[PDB]
């Protein structure tokens, strides 16, 4: 199958796995304004406002594509329209649904670039604030609201005039250290299968539809891979945080670029490279 054509400029959006900066801009804003409940994110022991210790793997894509980035991600945004952490809703909507409106609002009447690729990776909040805030939703309905959710972020930006996207999958709920710390490995599988059972098929239609280019990047396959052969890829450890945050920040292991995770939920720099080089692969330089 060839090539898909040349990426010059990115849109992208999602959560914590691509946010590039937006989370530590809008909680400053939100601390600045006095808005109940707002705490600096990401934190200290972060790099220059990734939620890991380097460039996510939008970014890395970017690079690799040799294209411009609009990352309008934002840490802990779910699928539809607000954020795992509720208190942000006063001030802005940041989801997923959110991020959309801004973007096209932020247009400022002149059109859609649709030459730019519009990244959407988004919906591990969905299922850590159903687990954390105790969601009475059977999770094979919050699968389907999390697909119904991503689905409708496509076709508003499709509408609005968008024609290329890359769509991301679940990652791998089930190996992240928090996820296995609330003992929380089979809700994880049932939820993150469910999505990327569904997801594929209701974006295969709408592509069709509407006449995209539209990728899918299998995350849980590209895991697999890494965790089968880890050192293969210079990793050693799969399952330890290399920048412990819970119950409180510990020191840093001295070495993060053998490392999976760097705190209980998010990958490192390293892991991050390799998604981003493994997304780039279906496109033309
Ligand atoms: C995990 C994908 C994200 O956006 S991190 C946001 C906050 N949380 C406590 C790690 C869920």
């Amino acid at each position: 199958s060839p090539l898909l054509a040349p990426v010059r400029q990115i849109h992208a959006f999602g959560d914590s796995y691509s946010d590039n900066g937006e989370s530590q801009r809008l909680t400053r804003e939100m601390l600045a304004k006095g808005i109940a409940g707002a705490q600096a994110l990401p934190g200290e022991v972060y790099w220059q406002g990734r939620w890991s210790n380097g460039p996510t793997a939008v970014e890395v894509l970017a690079r690799q594509l040799g294209a411009q980035l609009a990352d309008h991600a934002v840490g802990g945004a779910k699928s539809g329209a607000d954020n795992y952490y509720g208190w942000m809703s006063a001030y802005r909507h940041t989801g997923l649904a959110g991020q959309v409106d801004a973007y096209l609002a932020t247009l400022d009447g002149k059109p859609v670039d649709g030459q730019a690729l519009h990244f959407i990776f988004v919906s591990a909040n969905d299922f850590f604030e159903h687990e954390d805030f105790a969601g009475e939703q059977p999770l094979e309905q919050l699968a389907g609201s999390s697909v119904a959710n991503i689905r409708a972020a496509v076709q508003r930006l499709g509408e609005a005039g968008a024609r290329r996207f890359l769509v991301v999958s679940s990652t791998d709920l089930s190996v992240v250290p928090a996820v296995v710390a609330g003992n929380r490995v089979e809700r994880a599988q049932r939820y993150l299968q469910a999505v990327n059972a569904s997801l594929p098929i209701q974006l295969a239609a709408l592509r069709k539809t509407r006449g995209l280019e539209l990728s899918w990047f299998d995350h849980l396959t590209f895991s697999r891979h890494l965790r089968r052969n880890p050192a293969r890829y210079g990793l050693v450890e799969l399952d330890a945080p290399c920048q412990p945050t819970q119950p409180s920040v510990r020191p840093a292991c001295a070495n993060p670029d053998q490392y999976y995770f760097w705190d209980e939920w998010h990958p490192t720099r390293r892991v991050h490279q390799l998604a981003g080089e493994a997304m780039a692969a279906r496109y033309a330089r």
